[PDB]
């Protein structure tokens, strides 16, 4: 009955009834994004109306259209047609994946490249990589993506231990035709294989580990009510499951004593960004967006129990669209389990003798994705004192290159030959605020030090300074860690018991932002990586970072876009947005597969109880 | 038959003995420092001596001494009288805790403070202070602690939520004798109890949190072979501990194929302190060293299992000295145990069809100590893939004082008429790094942005840049999370495959470092803590970033001593000293008892192996 539920599968199969009946699901039509739209703001009128978004992809070269429907009323409430040399190119078809190999496969320019350098073109493999929007005038209003070869000797090696360097083609799906292949000079393929479950890679495996056994003998701590609400701790909140962001978190609300109190209304990772710094031609237009380009919750994983999820599990199984429409479980997608967080709370008193010790623990919800070479997972954390984090763990096999004789500014050896060019991989988090209702307002605050003289006589003395943020063209802010730089979520009219605004304080871990020229074509389409915290007003339709059609957009959208409105943020309803990141020098141990790798960010509760929330847990 | 063993009892009753024959442990004597010393650089003669040295205090106002005894030959090899206005008093003995209490108890100026007050004399407690070096000429020489005042209202009272402001006490321990009693003022005790076992306070306990259990069925994976000799997942150790700096790592070295590889000869936690932005006189000279001038290891909890330590734990007894001589032993002061530590690697390959998922863990080293207000938990990691980390927990009970009225810049408000002052937290980690061997160098690196121009035409490349500390007069470095900087540390006679120096890399937390201002007191005291990064050459009396007798000493010793030397550290055997440390602001939430803080850092592998070293763990 919750609208925030999950998707249903019948959900699905209705609104592919709806799109085919309208006649905007023909043969030539691919769903390249369906999701369910979150109920308005002043839905509280208690009327049901479950919407869906999809982007309909034409592959015979006409338009493409935005379509609204609404399953409720099994009706098209809008439907748009798009011209994509203006608002952008729809998300990559796994079904393109293939569509480049196969039309090189056939292309003389293509051949003649591959012929000079002994290679077989059955084992040629191409990667599908997003085009992004650089000096070729022909390209604007295509669908273009661009392909970077790997050998792979025999159908189970690893083909990334393989580049083909030197070489890059850039191809139109829609036309079938191959625009343009550059041929730089031939490099070396290089010789190792990087196939890590080889055993004269791993040599004998270890005997050494015994088994470590985690159970819940009584069953986990937390609900789960309507398919996707859970209460655990105090906590409650609805796990939602977008095909573009993944795992979405609703209506998180802490219950204190009597009320129910709203913390963030939505949170989702709305972008994230992989730009190469490696100024080589052939990979100097590399940068892909794995949510807005390719959508990372098509590619979540099935998670195993003992080998991802260890534990207790309650597994959920989100339901999202094929490319025809047709529903598709991801089965055991989403994990979610309570553990153990070591000591809470410590104390032992010399004067009233009292020995005082309790034990912390977390809600874990958690998916693991995987677009091409990267695999990703994505860690929700609730803590028993009030603290919110996020987690992102980075995996899989690092993105390779010849390694140039006489090496590289730009690109490490991993092997002899072998070159990783360096990158980032840079997040942005969409924090849809609701600290003790709607009315909230960001302050940042820094750590003030203090001259010795009259006042502080020893020279002793520090303090802090809280300036608020009251309209958006004074909201984007960068980091300053050396001046412990912090922003905090309030709400100025709810007042803890000390008459103080209650609040939240988002601690960032301050690494670097986006490190392109400002004038770069990433830097227009990435905009929201250049600063770390943009505070907006809340609206409907600005839901992602960088735009609705990232996909071979030439720049400015989302965020820079939307802060220029200049609307009055100091007590209104607002949306956070926080830029965080890891910039990857990759080191011989990232090789032949990475061991994960994290960053992220947390709130915790500033003088949001009246007290410690968690005086009342037991001594086990 | 390890030089690295832990003391034994008969090893200090020997000690003691010693010292008694030798005429320097009469009745007046106390053992205010006890530990062992680490064998010389260049023992590997095979000539076990067991060295001890020891502090000893005259409570009658005789010069103390220090003492090095070898038990090995039941000799003393040295015995120095010290002279305290010159080199800092001795840290301060368990047994003056008691002593500014019963001497203030007796004091007329001190009893019309509380009559004045109201207060009943024998419900205020008073805790002893360190006194720091301040204006005062007469305390040169002499042994003294300050006392701010708490009332317990009955015996199981937590008398810190009743600070008694606006009254402090300077006390001379030795003579017996109050020196300066200070009244600024009356402030109303703040009435509310801060209780956190009582009913009232707590509510009902929770009744929803369920059971985890962790278990071991066949046993833990680590052994411990000579009382303190650990082996773990290739990783080979000594743990030692020592009264003043706690735990102690030896000897951390890695097993790569056959070779034992070292790493770090010797790690710990060799200062911290706790300076107060408080420019209230009552306050303005509160700084306390828990390491130099209390000692913490001596403080080091007995830690239960299933709240303390949950899982299947191997415990270490450590002994230590009393004050007499007479041995002591920590029961269950130390826990090990190895914990799971979620996804290691992963990948799915969608040209292969290679899933695989790998589990990461993490052998778990710690102890807790308890000094007055302030718990902490010392926690040693060690995983899987080579990364060494550190964390401090910080809980128990914040200091606190009178809220007044009308605010303060430099005190938060936590509870009716209740505040805690500003304060850091402080830690020093000292790191005798052997990387491959004792040949090490340090090198920042720096991320480097480029303009976009030529050979850089699309603006999108970025580099990194390494700097050699070569003297130690320029390797005192700070922070600058803006350029994500690291230091390296490398051995430049030792290469990877690549022909490249291998090397770890630390990765620190970057926050703020002392805020006091340059010329006060406690930036003289503790000038480590004013800078991110020091490389010292070693040298076997270099020891504490602060010297050796840290209470009441003028400053300038330790740290920037040694660096004034200037000696070549590129190439050489050298020491890498961390400060870190955390900024607290107290919240609302911290009250009556803190939630856990943590603070650290770590070291990863920089191409110090040839590929991941996890490509022999097995599947689970
Ligand atoms: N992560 C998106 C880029 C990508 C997609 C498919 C194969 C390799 C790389
Ligand atoms: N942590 C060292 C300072 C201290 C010592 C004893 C009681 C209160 C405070
Ligand atoms: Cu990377
Ligand atoms: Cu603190
Ligand atoms: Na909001
Ligand atoms: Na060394």
């Amino acid at each position: 009955a919750s609208p925030f539920r999950l998707a249903s599968a019948g959900e699905i199969s209705e609104v592919q009834g709806i799109l085919r009946t309208a006649g905007l699901l023909g043969p030539e039509k691919r769903i390249a994004y369906l999701g369910v739209l979150d109920p308005a703001r002043g839905a509280g009128s208690e009327a049901e109306d479950r919407r869906f978004r999809v982007f309909i992809h034409d592959v015979s070269g006409a338009r493409p259209q935005e379509v609204t429907v609404s399953v409720t009323n099994g009706t098209v409430i809008s439907a748009v047609e798009l011209d994509t040399a203006a608002t952008g190119e729809l998300p990559v078809l796994e079904e393109e994946f293939e569509v480049v190999e196969q039309l090189l496969a056939t292309d003389e320019r293509w051949l003649k490249a591959l012929a000079a350098r002994n290679l077989d073109v059955s084992k040629v493999r191409v990667a599908p990589l997003s085009a992004g929007v650089f000096e070729y005038a022909e390209e604007r209003g295509r669908r273009i993506l661009r392909g970077l070869a790997f050998v792979q000797d025999f159908p189970e090696d690893s083909a990334w231990a393989h580049p083909v360097d030197g070489l890059v083609a850039y191809v139109d799906v829609v036309s079938k035709e191959v625009t343009r292949v550059i041929d730089t000079g031939v490099f070396p393929v290089p010789a190792e294989h990087g196939n890590y479950t080889d055993p004269e890679l791993t040599g004998p495996l270890r005997t050494t580990q015994k088994p470590i056994s985690i159970t819940q003998p009584e069953g986990p701590s937390f609900t789960v009510t309507g398919g996707n609400h859970i209460e655990w701790e105090k906590w409650s909140l609805d796990v939602g499951f977008d095909v573009r962001e993944g795992v979405v978190l609703h209506n998180i609300a802490f219950r204190d004593g009597d009320r129910l109190r709203p913390i963030i209304n939505r949170a989702s990772i709305a972008e994230m960004v992989v730009p190469y710094g490696d100024p080589s031609p052939i990979r100097s237009w590399q940068n892909y967006f794995d949510t807005g380009e390719y959508l990372v919750g098509q590619y979540a994983n099935s998670l195993e129990l003992g080998c991802d999820c260890l534990g207790d599990i309650t597994y959920l199984s989100p339901v999202i669209s094929d490319a025809f429409g047709n529903p598709r479980e991801i089965r055991n997608g989403i994990c979610m389990h309570e553990e153990d967080w070591g000591i809470l709370a410590k104390h032992s008193d010399l004067w009233s003798g009292i020995n005082y010790t309790r034990r912390n623990r977390r809600m874990v919800i958690s998916f693991f994705t995987t677009i091409g070479n990267y695999d990703y997972g994505f860690y929700w954390y609730l803590y028993l004192d009030g603290t919110i984090e996020f987690e992102a763990k980075a995996t899989g096999v690092v993105f390779t290159s010849a390694f140039p004789e006489g090496g590289s500014d730009n690109i490490s050896q991993l092997a002899p030959g072998l070159g990783a060019p360096f990158h980032q991989h840079i997040f942005s988090a969409r924090l849809d605020m609701a600290i003790d209702g709607f009315t909230n307002r960001v302050e940042e605050e820094d750590v003030v030090r203090q001259t010795m003289g009259p006042g502080n006589e020893r020279g002793n003395a520090f303090s802090r300074k809280r300036t608020v943020l009251t309209r958006e063209s004074e909201a984007v802010r960068e980091a300053d860690a050396r001046t412990g730089r912090t922003w905090i979520i309030s709400n100025p009219e709810s007042k803890n018991r000390l008459n103080e605004p209650v609040g939240y304080k988002l601690h960032a871990h301050n690494q670097p932002t986006l490190l392109a020229d400002p004038g770069s074509s990433i830097a227009r389409r990435a905009a929201f990586a250049t600063k770390d915290l943009w505070v907006t007003r809340y609206a409907d339709d600005e839901r992602y970072p960088t735009g609705d059609f990232v996909n071979q957009h030439s720049g400015g959208a989302g965020l820079p876009s939307y802060i220029a409105q200049d609307r009055d943020i100091d007590g209104q309803d607002i949306v956070v947005w926080h830029t965080f990141g890891l910039t990857h020098f990759p080191r011989v141990e990232d090789w032949p597969i990475m061991p994960v790798d994290t960053v992220g960010f947390k709130l915790r509760p500033e003088g949001f109880f009246d007290r410690s929330p968690v005086l009342d847990v037991p001594a086990n």
